[PDB]
Parts: structure tokens; C-alpha cells; sequence
């Protein structure tokens, strides 16, 4: 017979109903039929998103879109990291790094650039030692990566021929790029775009759902529903009964107030990475592109009010803070405690979501749809392709989660109820263990890769040298350098040539490599 | 200065030697390195299979190059373990009995990872055929071009010494043994001391000082690897630490052993390892040139030694009386802990499971290679010791499981023994993934190209039993998935570029059962 899923309704549109649309629409062959249920679009300003580098790989790679084709469509400029700003100094924000005890600026990156090794030993480990043994002064993201020098000048991450210098993520309007993926999807993979909102669920005797009813009285049936809804998620939670893990005993911001702001990119230039600008109940995030930079201050409003951290985010950049235009979003944090129940699959924020402290948004969509396309049912959903998605999605959760919590955790900060409230919160056993382990002067999770394949990533995302960036940025160093490194004079030495590599390459591309500005310029024709 | 400056290695062998030779370039000679080895009374080459990471993650590390350690110690070519009447109930025998479906019951587990097409592996679209009779064709010869070299038995390598496919070694590991000395003591400076191991002296924390000798030597160390064998001198005896036994997941506990004359003139050499299965347990055979190592493997809760030495030289058409025999009654599991104060197990002496995928060697290299990662300075931080034996645990556990699913999944309830094997216990493990499979999804999907995976021995070690050693296991056994992966009833041009990484394999295979030398002719020309 033909037991398959015939036809496939999304709800909502954005970024999780047009990747969802766009990818199944390649993935499922032109088998299935794909229908897009969107509310007409409210016009919000463009606020900025940030992403990771495997975006191109996993998601317009598969759908054969090249990278210049959808950037060109969508503003979008290029991240080399997210640079953490005032993270370890207390007192109200700013923009300026306040300067620390010791005498350097509150400044540390977070590149995607991964780390040679000499003896099986990562770079981290040789500048650990030299650092905790007083033979360098200089900081693990200057010593480790020539991507922070190039960051520092605000050069680009290509030449202008487009040859590859460095590694690098994308900054974009998610509006523009949902837009982009819409016409892609209509034109080019025979999705329906129904413009219309959903009014009643319809759902058979043992649960399933069978047909969304529209406004106009449209009957969408459907074999399986993507619920891309957004916080309220309209099916998994609403309709499905789904409930919702809350995890603020995990990361207390639950809040944002952002917007636009155009910026003078002849003068400046433009910073090729997100920075995170620390504040008294939470952080800030900037995130340049061509001519403005998106911007917006998560908070925990159990430590600040929307007036107090709209006041001190427009105290920030300097903004009138009446006459400029606010989007206010109070979030859920946490997960479902299962993603897909029955013929009901979450992705985005109906699913799961985290502050985008280290830019996991876009990351857990096309993650989720990448285990969906590998997950696909047919109509007698097997519980087991069912639970395996699910403990896909909260091992990816919870191991993002744990990775952000310990940026709040190892902060020094003190100075506000919010930073000490940090320090009160119980760490996850995952991210204890970790802890112990970098401690100890041994590698946290250490790549094994030298393309910097989505499979390799999705099973190790966050590596030794991400753990690095973060700890030592904050200021947490091992107990004592890796004890091997006490009996291998050869390796040491070794590794004094591969600092000597970061220099060079570093003081090279400085001067080879145009501005992030001059290559925008150029790739917006 | 807080150093180690001195490891005492009590044993030598395999064990000992490879701990031995590992540390001497691991440590840049900034540490002495003793051997204490009891004088090597002579025991006949029973034969030692390995895996294809053993070159790269040792012998290239020492800078011994492939050629010159084979031709020291009678090596062979190994492309997979065989598994030979392992399905079909009855005694013992080298030939293939057939199955009710009339297929021969054969399977290989050979090497190397399985081509994707659309992020899927070759697995999956022969399953899909399979369980839909558009193939009547096995696992191993529709997924891996080795097959076919194996049915063969054509070598490797070509006579020029170009690559063909992947490959492990069969060896004398006492030939290994003696090799390994000799490069350590002439090329590493390291101390051979022949004597036996008389008291292990302790401070007020139970921290090893040194050991005494027979002659009365006391040899001071800051560090000691008992490589003692089955009796773990230095780990379970001096330092009482409890050894976990595993019979409730696995049954084998003895073995009879000998080696075996060839006519490699006449019947070629098999590049292959094969495990033949028996009625109290299966019994192995490692070719070398000019003989092949052979044991029966059993539990002597349903065979006495008598039995299986008979049921053993039945086998091959032995004289029972008149052919040299080496008895072993093995543990079977690890200790609660690998490393205990300033004592490391590796070997026998940390852990045992019988050699049925050739983890002997592999669990002593991965110990040496975590050894010299976590080593430590004299204040032995906790944190290293406890994530060294966090790694050994997990590694030998994995192997455990895997194992126990080629008995618990045999179709075999001929014999006690067969029979016994259904009522133990799986590990939640190794349910968890034979559920996963059974719903058509790949179970420890690689990540990594073959480069990458054979390069870097912690890609390896974080994915050692790969999804296509689950299908070999599985489906050389006759477990399916109850339904192909719903996925591929959505993606006919992805099952169309499956059809042409099967036409792939089947081209290679027969391109290269034309060209290659037999493994004689390689192995005759490599020990000239
Ligand atoms: N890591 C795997 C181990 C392996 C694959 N096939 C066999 C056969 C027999 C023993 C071990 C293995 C590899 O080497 O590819």
C-alpha cells in the first residue's frame, strides 16, 4: 500500500516556518505536500541576528543557495566572533571596555577559528602553561588566534577576490532572510503560502491533530504539523497539552528591549563580530550590519523592570528614550519536555530557546529540521524514531544551556543583586564535571576535525577551544598547567612555533586583508 | 622540581614492552623507565589479531616503519573476523554449514566506513532492499568491496606495496614482545631487569615506593604500571583493589590453544581472521605463513577441558595426545578502578574480554596512549587519575556489550551453552541500540572521513564500534529492522545514488579479484 505522510502544515512563518518549508521541501523529494499557514507580517524593525559557521554547510548548501546569493538579499554582514565587553569590571554599561585590576582592558573574544596542535596537544594547553608559570603576559585569545588581530584592525574575514582568510558566521535581518526563503520555497519547491490566521485546531478521538481551520473558514488538512508558532506554541503546548520546562534555576534573563541604529560606516568602519556588552540586570548585544547595527538588552525582570532597563539601554548607546522605536519581548527559556508529540513536531521558539548570548537561534532550527528530514514518520509514527528525535533535541538544548550558564557562573561580577544571583543558581552535574576537567589542565571536549561536515559539529558543538575562550576570558585558569607538558621539552618548543605561525599570519592578513566595510561595499551591488 | 623521575613496568610481553617503548617517546627521555620480567620460558605462537590503528597510533609514533616489525615477527594481513556456522546448530567444523534459506552461513565484520548517499549509509538502502526482496544479496558483499578480496583471498596491498583497501595484522605476539624489548633497551635506554617480583613496598598513604626482587634488588619508582597479567600482582594483590567479574554478561572463561602447520601452496592464506563457531563456544584461527594460530574459546561451565580439547582437535584433525597444547583459565571483566595511588594496570592485569573482535592489543593501546595524556606529576591529582579510569571503564563496557550481542542475537539453542547465553541480562546500553536499529536508524553514525578516523586515534576512540559494525553483528546474525528507515520511502533519487555506490563496490571489488596477488604471494615476497 502507501502508509507516508501526504501533506505537511506549518504553522507560522519567520525563520523556523521557511527553513522548516525550504529544507523538508528538498529533503522529502516533491513526495509530500508543504503548506506554510502565516499571520500577514506586522512590520517590526529589523533588530539583527547573529549565527554560527556551519549555517552555510547544513542548511544553503543543502538547498543549493550560494552564500553571496541570500547575504546579498538580507543585509548581511560577517561575524568572526562574539567579543565580551565589561564581563569582569562592575558599574552601569558602556560601550568602552572599563579597565581591570591588573591594568588590561575587559575585553575577550570567542572566535570560530579551531586551534593547531603539536604532541596531540592543543595550542590552549602550551599558552596555559606559559601564562601559570609566568613566561607570557599575553591574553588566550591573542596568543591562540590571528582571527583576534584581524578582529582588532576590523578587517574581513575574505579578500576581496573572495579567497578564505579565516573561519566565520553570518549577521543578517531574520525578517529579510524568512522573505528570501518564502520565495524560494513558492517558486522554486511548490510550497503553499496560505496568508491567513488559525483559528480552531481540529484533532481525531486519540489525540492527532487532522486540519488547522483559518479565519476565511480554509480547512488545512495535514498527516503531520511543524508548530513554528513562536513562545505561545499553538500545538505542542496549546492543542497538544505539551507542557513547557521552565529553566530559569538555570539562566535568569527572561526579557529584552531592542532596536536599530543607523551608524556612520565611513568613520567607523564595521566590527566583523557580535559584541556582548555586560549591564547591571543583564548584557547587550551589537550586531553590525551595512549601514546600522541591530542592538537590545536582555535582562531578568526579576532584577529590573522594563523601564529601568529600557532607561539603561538608551543610556547606553544615548538614545532619546521616547522618540526611538522599542520591540519588548518577554521570552520563555527552557524546553518541552518532549519537542514531537504524536503527529505534532516543535522547532524554534515553540520548541526550545535560550538568550542569544552565543547566537543558538538559527542553530536549533536548522538542528531540529536536520533530525526531523533523518526522523521523517510515516503515518503509524513509531514511538521509537519519535523518543530518538526528542533526546536529539534536549541533549542539544541542555548542552547550550550548560555552555551559557557558565558564562553568568565564572563571572567575577558581584556589584548588582544579578551577578550575585548568578553565583546562587545550582550548575548542571554536565557542566560541573567540565569544570573539573579544564581545571585539572586537561581538554574539554577536543575537536577532532580539520574542515572547520554538520554531523561532526552537531555531536561535539562546543569544543575545547570555545570552553577556553570563555573561562580564560572570564579569568578561570587551571589549577596548574597539564602535567605532561612537564616532560616533553620537544613539544614545548614545537608549540613556540606555532605561536610564532599566529603572529606572522596575524601581522600579515592585517595588512593583506581589506576592511569588513570595503568587502560589504563590494558584495551589495 | 616535582616530576615522576622514575616507572617501574612490572611484567614484560605485549603488555609491558609496548608500555615500555610508548612511554620512552612520550616522555622525551626525561624519565627512567625499568622493566621487571620474570626470564621468558618459551610458549608456542598462538597467534595475536589486531585492528588498523596499531601503525599509526604506535608503530609510526616510535618511528618503526610496517615492513621491518612483520618481518621480525611472522606477520600477516587481516581484513575482517569471519564468522563460520554461527547461526546453523551441530559440532564444530572449518566449512560453512547452509542456512534454511539457503544462503551459507558466513558473515565478515571487515573494515574501513560505509559510503552515505543523502546523509544515509550504504546500510540503510540495503536493508531497505532487502526487507522488500528487491535483493537477495548479504550485508557484507553488497556494503564492502573487501568481501569479494577476501573470498578470494587476494592480499591488500599490490607486489609494488600501492594500497588496495584496509587492513589490520595477525602476529606472534612473543615475536612482538622480544621486537619491542630489544627497541627499548638498545634504542630508549631503558633497564631490563630479569628477576621475579618478591615485595611491593608501600608508604603510610598505600603509595607504591619500590619493588624487591628475588636477588634482593630494591627498585625505587614514583610510578608503577602493572602489566603482571591475570593475577594483577602490583593491582589487585598489593593494592586489594576488587576485580568486577563479567560472567553474567559473558560466558567463556578458558581456552585450549596450539598452532598448526599450513600448506599455504596448496590453500592459499586466508587475509582474515575466523571465528568458527563450536558447541560450548567458537574457537579462533590466525594465519601466518607457514601456520595459523588456533584456540577454542569455551566456558567450562558446559565443557571440561578434556571435551573441548577433543571437540578442539576434532576440528582441525588433530592427534589429541601427540600436539602441543597451552591451557588458560581467564578472568573476564576490570577492576572497579584501572588506577589505584601510583599503580596503572594495562593489560591483562586491568582488564579481559575473550579475543573474539581482537580487543587484546587495543586495550593496551589505548590505556599506554590515555596513560601518557593523563600522566601526572607526584601530587597524582585526583582529577587525572579518576578521567583516566573513566576512559578505561567506557572503552572495555562498550566492548563487553558489543560482544555479548553476538551470543544473545545468535539464531543458535542447539547446546546448554547456546542456550544459556539468552537468559543473561543485556545492558541497558546495548538494548537502547539494538532498539534503535530495529526502527531502521543508524546506531554510533561516523562523523569523520576514513583519514581522519585511522589518523587520529581520539576520533576512533570516541566512536569504536561504528554503525557498520552493528549491521556486520546484526545482520550476519539475521537481526533486521522491522521496517526499512521510513525516511528513504520519501527519496527515490537518494535510493538511485545508492544504486550507484552499490555498483561502486561490486566494480571495485571485481577490478581489483583480477589485479591483486594472492596474500601468499605478498606475504612470501614480504619475508624474502
Ligand atoms: N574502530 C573499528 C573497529 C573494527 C571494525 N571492524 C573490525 C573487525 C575486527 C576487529 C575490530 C574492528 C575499525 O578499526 O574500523
Amino acid at each position: 500500500g502507501d502508509n507516508r505522510i501526504k501533506t505537511v502544515v506549518i504553522l507560522g512563518g519567520g525563520t523556523a516556518g521557511w527553513m522548516t518549508a525550504a529544507y523538508l521541501g528538498k529533503a522529502l523529494q516533491n513526495t509530500v505536500k508543504i503548506v506554510v499557514l502565516e499571520a500577514p507580517t506586522i512590520p517590526r524593525i529589523g533588530v539583527g541576528e547573529a549565527t554560527v559557521p556551519n549555517l552555510q554547510r547544513a542548511f544553503f548548501d543543502y538547498l543549493g543557495i550560494p552564500e553571496e546569493e541570500w547575504m546579498r538579499e538580507c543585509n548581511a554582514s560577517y561575524k568572526m566572533a562574539v567579543k565580551f565587553i565589561n564581563w569582569r569590571t562592575p558599574g552601569e554599561g558602556s560601550p568602552d571596555p572599563r579597565t581591570l585590576d591588573d591594568g588590561h582592558t575587559d575585553t575577550f573574544h570567542h572566535p570560530f577559528g579551531l586551534l593547531p596542535s603539536a604532541d596531540q596537544i592543543p595550542l590552549s594547553h602550551y599558552w596555559a602553561a606559559k601564562r601559570l608559570q609566568g613566561e607570557t603576559d599575553e591574553n588566550f585569545d591573542e596568543a591562540c588566534f590571528a582571527d583576534t588581530a584581524i578582529m582588532n584592525a576590523k578587517k574581513a574575514p575574505r579578500f576581496l577576490d573572495m579567497r578564505r582568510a579565516t573561519n566565520y558566521a553570518w549577521h543578517f535581518d531574520a525578517s529579510k532572510v524568512a522573505a528570501f526563503l518564502r520565495n524560494f520555497a513558492v517558486t522554486k519547491q511548490a510550497v503553499e503560502h496560505v496568508e491567513d490566521e488559525m483559528t480552531e485546531v481540529l484533532t481525531d478521538e486519540r489525540g492527532f491533530i487532522t486540519a488547522l481551520r483559518t479565519k476565511s473558514g480554509r480547512i488545512l488538512q495535514g498527516d503531520l504539523f511543524v508548530d513554528c508558532s513562536g513562545f505561545r506554541g499553538l500545538l505542542i503546548n496549546k492543542a497538544m497539552e505539551e507542557p513547557f520546562i521552565d529553566m530559569s534555576d538555570h539562566l535568569l534573563c527572561n526579557s529584552a528591549v531592542a532596536t536599530a541604529v543607523p551608524h556612520d560606516d565611513e568613520k567607523n568602519g564595521v566590527e566583523p563580530y557580535t559584541s556582548s556588552i555586560a549591564m547591571e540586570a543583564g548584557w547587550t548585544w551589537k550586531i553590525p550590519m551595512l549601514g546600522r547595527f541591530g542592538s537590545g538588552h536582555v535582562y531578568s525582570d526579576h532584577f529590573a523592570t522594563q523601564d529601568e532597563a529600557t532607561l539603561a539601554f538608551s543610556k547606553l548607546w544615548g538614545l532619546d528614550p521616547d522618540n526611538t522605536e522599542f520591540n519588548h519581548v518577554r521570552f520563555r527559556v527552557g524546553r518541552n519536555r518532549r519537542a514531537w508529540v504524536r503527529n505534532c513536531v516543535s522547532v524554534g521558539l515553540a520548541s526550545c530557546f535560550v538568550e542569544p548570548l552565543e547566537s543558538s537561534g538559527i542553530y536549533f532550527i536548522y538542528a531540529a529540521i536536520h533530525m526531523l528530514a533523518k526522523h521523517f514518520p510515516d503515518k503509524t509514527f513509531d514511538k521509537v524514531l519519535v523518543d530518538r528525535f526528542n533526546r536529539e533535541i534536549e541533549e542539544m538544548f541542555d548542552d547550550t544551556r550548560d555552555f551559557l550558564q557558565a558564562h553568568y557562573y565564572f563571572s567575577p561580577r558581584v556589584d548588582t543583586p544579578f551577578w550575585r544571583a548568578n553565583k546562587e543558581l545550582k550548575l548542571a552535574d554536565s557542566i560541573k564535571d567540565k569544570v573539573e576537567t579544564y581545571r585539572a589542565g586537561l581538554p574539554v571536549n577536543l575537536p577532532v576535525t580539520d574542515e572547520g561536515n554538520f554531523e561532526a559539529e552537531f555531536r561535539n558543538f562546543w569544543t575545547n577551544g570555545s570552553y577556553y575562550c570563555i573561562f580564560a576570558g572570564l579569568g578561570l585558569m587551571p589549577r596548574n598547567p597539564l602535567p605532561a607538558l612537564a616532560y616533553k621539552p620537544q613539544s614545548i618548543a614545537e608549540a613556540e612555533l606555532l605561536f610564532a605561525d599566529v603572529k606572522r599570519k596575524g601581522d600579515t592578513l592585517v595588512e593583506s586583508l581589506p576592511s569588513t566595510y570595503d568587502l560589504l561595499r563590494q558584495l551589495h551591488g
